[PDB]
């Protein structure tokens, strides 16, 4: 029937511009883990689709004042897209307003440092002031710190929320640049999936340190009650069980890694 | 209103008999990760409940001939329990017949050996015949091997399905005993969660080797369409985000580990 509108986000290696994108149109402009996953889910569910990059470049948060959702979550809530296929964390507040598949990838929050930075853990970050640290805006990592009752994470949030200049970034790439350019004086808190990808990219100057701070998952999201949710969830489980999700992770993370 | 009937399974450290169980009655007979999780979910959802150990001691599989489900899955499908709170793997075939929460624990299939056994991987097992290996009956690990199209896992299944004497066991404890007693000539394929627990128990003679073979999760299950599913799923996500699931994992795996 109708073309399914897929909201997604330009986040490497999930969705990236193809080298020759300026000559290409439509879905062919893009490549990556989520582009491949969208093709697999569409094939299993039997729909045609159009990939659309979220206008505001955000994952999704609800404004405390207006109660309005932004980002990909907002695109689903307000009826501007039919499905989100992206590294979108399954969270309580989001689950209350959109539907999610079972997870297609497991992850947790992690620490990225410039190589040689003397930090091995969140506790280490929390006990010093020389090295600044922050998170992405409008996403689940920022919310993790804002809501935590665990002393070390509350201490980190109390620092981050009032730090000057701001420690928060608008995109993962801006966080990576800040780590790379800050001579060891900025560390970035981000999901293990993104951190592990970046560690395999030139110039090979970052690394993931410490254990993950939490354990959670990304899911494919649909507007609440959409008939697409049920077949999409069954497709995710099938792809998981057939080993396809594992093959795609290796393809986009490790197969052409650049750091040895 | 009505007392919720919870089906569960005696699998350490998820549900275990308390030391003084012979003097105790009802839910007080039991302790463990799933006993604590049931209490937390009941508190958040506001129900009273009765823990019941599944009669046949199985997780759940569908008989190819009769199409009848056994185990905890069968208890839900046939209306004998209201909810399953257990280390029950979220799988495609189960998702088609019962509802599941988002996962409360992440895991994958793994290899348990007696210390000193010269095996480091599934590929190693598959390329030799001196060391026998098998899985639990009536569960998701056996089904993983039976359905895999990946050459190494298909080769392992072709061996396991015809091995004599049988390499399959009825309970995890029987698998552990077979590893411990077989002088290095049996290796057991089981979920990483169970393997990591057993590695911390006396006599400290087993170990987990190699990476996990897959990535998946346990969920709380309800009969399809039950009104309990929605609040239970929101409770799982809340407990996840508050760090309670992490606290319970540490409590039952590591806090009183016996092997250093
Ligand atoms: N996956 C996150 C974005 C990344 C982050 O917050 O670190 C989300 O869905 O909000
Ligand atoms: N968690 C598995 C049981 C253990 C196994 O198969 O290794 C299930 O739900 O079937
Ligand atoms: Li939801
Ligand atoms: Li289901």
């Amino acid at each position: 029937n109708k073309t399914v509108v897929v909201t997604t986000i330009l986040e490497s290696p999930y969705v990236m511009m193809k080298k020759n994108h300026e000559m290409l149109e439509g879905n062919e402009r893009y490549e990556g883990y989520c582009v491949d996953l969208a093709a697999e889910i569409a094939k299993h569910c039997g729909f045609k689709y159009k990939l659309t990059i979220v206008g505001d470049g955000k994952y999704g948060a609800r404004d405390a004042d207006t109660k309005i959702w932004n980002g990909m979550v907002g695109e689903l809530v307000y009826g501007k897209a039919d499905i989100a296929i992206a590294p979108l964390t399954i969270t309580l507040v989001r689950e209350e307003v959109i539907d999610f598949s079972k997870p297609f990838m497991s992850l947790g929050i992690s620490i990225m440092i410039k190589k040689g930075t003397p930090i091995e853990s969140a506790e280490d970050l929390s006990k010093q002031t020389e090295i600044a640290y922050g998170t992405l805006d409008s996403g689940s990592t920022k919310e993790f710190f804002r809501r935590s009752k665990i002393a070390v994470f509350d201490k980190m949030w109390t620092y981050m929320r009032s730090a000057e200049p701001s420690v928060f970034v608008r995109t993962t790439a801006e966080g990576v640049a800040r780590v790379r350019k800050s001579k060891g004086k900025y560390a970035y808190l981000l999901e293990s999936t993104m951190n592990e990808y970046i560690e395999q990219r030139k110039p090979c100057d970052t690394m993931k340190v410490g254990g993950n701070l939490d354990s959670k998952g990304y899911g494919i999201a649909t507007p609440m009650g959409s008939s697409l949710g049920k077949p999409v969830n069954l497709a995710v489980l099938k792809l998981s069980e057939q080993g396809v999700l594992d093959k795609l992770k290796n393809k986009w993370w490790y197969d052409k890694g650049e750091c040895g």
